[PDB]
DNA sequence: GCCACGGCGC
DNA sequence: CGCGCCGTGGC
């Protein structure tokens, strides 16, 4: 019947809002409305109307809370049916999609969004009845985490603009060097960024052997996997690979970052999304912190650009081998649990079991083999891939994988048990009961079935790691406020804080303690911590 | 501007 | 070895 009533709404109303753009830190609030009992109240002047609300309840509540924080309003996010939908099925990642699946329509009008939010919340809440683990995640993780994320996004991080100018110049000079040499080898200029023009140069003009097709166009692929095979076939190949590496880094993590510095705050406001991934891991965007290269000289150079405010320090905390520890816990493998209890270098210790030698006798290459499998086993890394990674024969790679499962037989069992669970129930679950649906486990084509199988036993591990971190963020947040410290970034199994230099050390001790004790496992949780004026220094 | 796409990073 | 990111090329 569409009851309209004057602004302001009664307490408990769901909010609907329209932004000029999707990024709340950069957007104008174009419209605000609230709904309760289906009765809609539309705000005459949105910004003024914000201070009437006591919390943001509704779709994308966190995003409205971010914009409110920018304006200096304390408007914490509360109930949001996105969070409910994501717990019901993590393929539910957007309002549009949630509405299309469960009822109603995501439109561009505030009042309609508010009414929809209220409807969907009631709907999805009923759908969750009796799902006590998922409801626990909602109350103890998702809802309170949304408030942490709002604060992190609104706070942002300071960038070293002088450093970024210098890094940009350095990389530009090396890129120019490389493309000069490519054009020399090629005999003319062409657009290096064009895979079409590159294909013609490599395979038509230079006559190099093609290998793989492109996914859809059917052309001769110029991908890294193809070039890798040809590194010796022609010196231009190596140069192109270096060019692509640097250009990706510059175009993604050097050129965009200064443009992302907000004119009002002077800081970068990375956006955090808690309903975006299949596993329950948080995601970041503008920039995506997850895709900054790891363990290359280049990745390091990017993190150096992230700095503390003057008189402050960054505190970086990292859960050491958390996914393997989780695998130990879920599988119950006594030998792997022993690896973590006899706690020296974990990969050396894994190698000593694998190869049946004392830890003293493990050489660095043996350790690398163990390290590589400790991560590959989590997603069913093939012998073929391991063979490329370690540069060993295929048969030897096979033997290494078998050694691993021979020493850790309950890991082998756990993988198979998890697949049985997925095939029986149609879903798999984390330690805390976060759930992922895995329909293709019973597929016709083996190609898709194997991808489904990897997804199936990988998610419980990644998802458990994800929720340990999120639970730690929730526990840690209010205690940081006590100290005048703040939470800035989260990526992988790492958390970055900012604190006054006088309190950095105490903040580090406190954060370490809370993270390591967030939940008891069969093995200890270990947190590496460092302090520095920049993120790279603080990783040290 | 829109899009699908190859390519690359985790 | 799903998803966010880049620039390209068609519209
Ligand atoms: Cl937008
Ligand atoms: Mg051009």
């Amino acid at each position: 019947a569409l009851e309209e009533a004057p602004w302001p709404p009664p307490e408990g109303a769901f909010v609907g809002f329209v932004l000029s753009r999707k990024e709340p830190m950069w957007a104008d609030l174009l419209a605000l409305a609230a709904a309760r009992g289906g009765r809609v109240h539309r705000a005459p002047e949105p910004y003024k109307a914000l201070r009437d609300l006591k919390e943001a309840r509704g779709l994308l509540a966190k995003d409205l809370s971010v914009l409110a924080l920018r304006e200096g309003l304390g408007l914490p996010p509360g109930d949001d049916p996105m969070l409910l939908a994501y717990l019901l099925d993590p393929s539910n990642t957007t309002p549009e999609g949630v509405a299309r699946r469960y009822g109603g329509e995501w439109t561009e009008e505030a009042g309609e969004r508010a009414a929809l939010s209220e409807r969907l919340f009631a709907n999805l809440w009923g759908r969750l009845e009796g799902e006590e683990r998922l409801l626990w995640l909602y109350r103890e993780v998702e809802r309170p985490l949304s408030a942490v994320l709002a604060h992190m996004e609104a706070t942002g991080v300071r960038l070293d603009v002088a450093y970024l100018r210098a890094l940009s110049l350095e990389v530009a000079e090396e890129i120019a060097r490389l493309e000069a040499e490519v054009f020399r080898l090629a005999g003319h200029p062409f657009n290096l960024n064009s895979r079409d023009q590159l294909e013609r140069v490599l395979f038509d003009e230079l006559g190099l052997p093609a290998i793989g097709k492109t996914e859809k166009t059917g052309k001769r692929s110029t991908s890294a996997a193809v070039l890798e095979a040809l590194r010796e076939a022609h010196p231009i190949v190596e140069k192109i690979l270096q060019y692509r590496e640097l250009t990706k880094l510059k175009s993604t993590y050097i050129d965009p970052l200064p443009d992302l510095i907000h004119p009002r705050t002077g800081r970068l406001h990375t956006r955090f999304n808690q309903t975006a991934t299949a596993t329950g891991r948080l995601s970041s965007s503008d920039p995506n912190l997850q895709n900054i290269p790891v363990r290359t000289p280049l990745g390091q150079r990017i993190r150096r650009a992230f700095i503390a405010e003057e008189g402050w320090l960054l505190v970086a905390l990292d859960y050491s081998q958390i996914e393997l520890r989780v695998l130990a816990h879920l599988s119950g493998d006594e030998n792997l649990i022993r690896v973590f209890q006899e706690g020296r270098d974990i990969h050396t210790e894994t190698a000593s079991w694998m190869f049946g030698v004392p830890r003293e006798a493990v050489d660095p290459l043996m350790r690398r083999a163990a390290k590589t499998i400790n991560f590959g086993v989590l997603y069913g890394m093939s012998a073929h891939r391991l063979s490329q990674e370690l540069a060993i024969p295929y048969e030897e790679a096979q033997a290494f994988i078998e050694r691993y499962f021979q020493s850790f037989p309950k890991v082998r069992a756990w993988i198979e048990k998890t697949l049985e669970e997925g095939r029986r129930r149609g879903y798999v679950e984390t330690l805390f009961g976060r759930r992922r649906y895995v329909p293709d486990l019973e597929a016709r084509v083996k190609s898709v079935r194997e991808a489904a199988e990897r997804m199936a036993f990988n998610m419980p591990v990644q998802g458990t790691a994800a929720d340990l971190m999120k639970l730690a963020m929730v526990k840690l947040f209010p205690r940081l406020e006590e100290m005048g410290a703040r939470m800035l970034l989260q990526v992988h199994d790492e958390l970055v804080l900012e604190a006054p230099k006088e309190r950095a050390e105490a903040v580090a001790r406190l954060a370490k303690e809370v993270m390591e004790g967030v939940y008891p496992l069969a093995v200890p949780l270990e947190v590496e911590v460092g302090i520095g004026e920049d993120w790279l220094s603080a990783k040290e």
